[PDB]
């Protein structure tokens, strides 16, 4: 599924994001844009051999299980397949394990060169929330 951006946002707020550990939801939008452009199907490998899933782009080096990726850890207890559908329940409560982990946002390397620091308000302005 490709998520409209005001669609995405509300989806968001309903599962708990909005202001989650301080950060607002434009934060949120702004990262699924730049990590997925706004597509729960989105895929990507990385150089150690591990994969990237869904609309936050989360690694099955720590966070999912894909059974391709040896020594990985699945920190959210979930098959990575589960953060491809178009329902982002799962995706959304990876995230919140993964934003509480220290680190914050900066997990997202396109949250942290693309919407850190900017008007990420910008990413919600008009939508009915
Ligand atoms: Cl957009
Ligand atoms: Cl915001
Ligand atoms: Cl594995
Ligand atoms: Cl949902
Ligand atoms: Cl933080
Ligand atoms: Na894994």
């Amino acid at each position: 599924k490709v998520f409209g951006r005001c669609e995405l946002a509300a989806a968001m707020k309903r599962h708990g994001l909005d202001n989650y550990r301080g950060y607002s939801l434009g934060n949120w939008v702004c990262a699924a844009k730049f990590e997925s452009n706004f597509n729960t199907q989105a895929t990507n490998r990385n150089t150690d051999g591990s994969t990237d899933y869904g609309i936050l782009q989360i690694n099955s080096r720590w966070w999912c299980n894909d059974g391709r990726t040896p020594g990985s850890r699945n920190l959210c207890n979930i098959p990575c397949s589960a953060l491809l559908s178009s329902d982002i329940t799962a995706s959304v409560n990876c995230a919140k394990k993964i934003v509480s982990d220290g680190n914050g946002m900066n997990a997202w390397v396109a949250w942290r060169n693309r919407c850190k620091g900017t008007d990420v308000q910008a990413w919600i302005r008009g939508c009915r929330l």
